[PDB]
């Protein structure tokens, strides 16, 4: 068996998750792991995805993350895993990437990791 | 915060620690995480400290764990962890320490991670 499993997304993901989609409050969502719960790491207003990049680019509190970005036209949802985070803490990011994603509806998954603001430019 | 934290150990853990210590049917258990609780990896007859080591040093199933060895004298506890783990393992490990010593009582808990039989040369 895994050492890690059993990570739980806590209501207020899906709270704030919510007021994005419906009331457009905010036009991105960071969320992070912490004691072994997927919560909220910050929010705020949408300009670019790239300049939201940047920004996590240069906040070094951030090793990976869970993230949404309200394009618009689609919400997209990705990992955040910089170059020089850890082997073992993408693992359990990686495999609780399921959870908040079972928590929450609507998303365009992306279909790679993003480790800097370069990997948004499509 | 930390990102892990809030690991348990189940009920199994105290219930075999408790025929070794009281019935002595084993002289020596191997404790691990595995999906965030800690469990039992195995347990055996004790032959020498030295000797459990050697054979959890050539077992590679085993990167971190926590040893109970009972020496007539003493039940010496240690966290071990092989040169070659990862280090946020062993970070996960030593920060779950904590609970699998609250859960059992009456051992000599050794100052030092053991990495190695040559750490137990004492």
């Amino acid at each position: 068996g895994s050492m890690i499993s059993g990570i739980r997304v806590n209501d207020n993901c899906v709270t704030e998750f919510n007021n994005m989609k419906i009331r457009k409050t905010c036009g991105w969502i960071i969320f992070v792991i912490q004691n072994c719960e997927i919560i909220i790491h910050s929010k705020g207003a949408s300009t670019t995805l790239t300049e939201l990049v940047q920004s996590i680019d240069k906040n070094n509190e951030i090793q990976c993350a869970y993230v949404v970005f309200d394009a618009v036209s689609k919400i997209h949802f990705f990992m955040y895993a910089r170059e020089s985070s850890n082997s073992r803490d993408r693992m359990t990011y990686a495999s609780s990437k399921q959870a908040i994603l079972k928590k929450i509806e609507g998303v365009n998954v992306l279909t790679s990791v993003i480790e800097s603001a370069q990997d948004v430019a499509d």
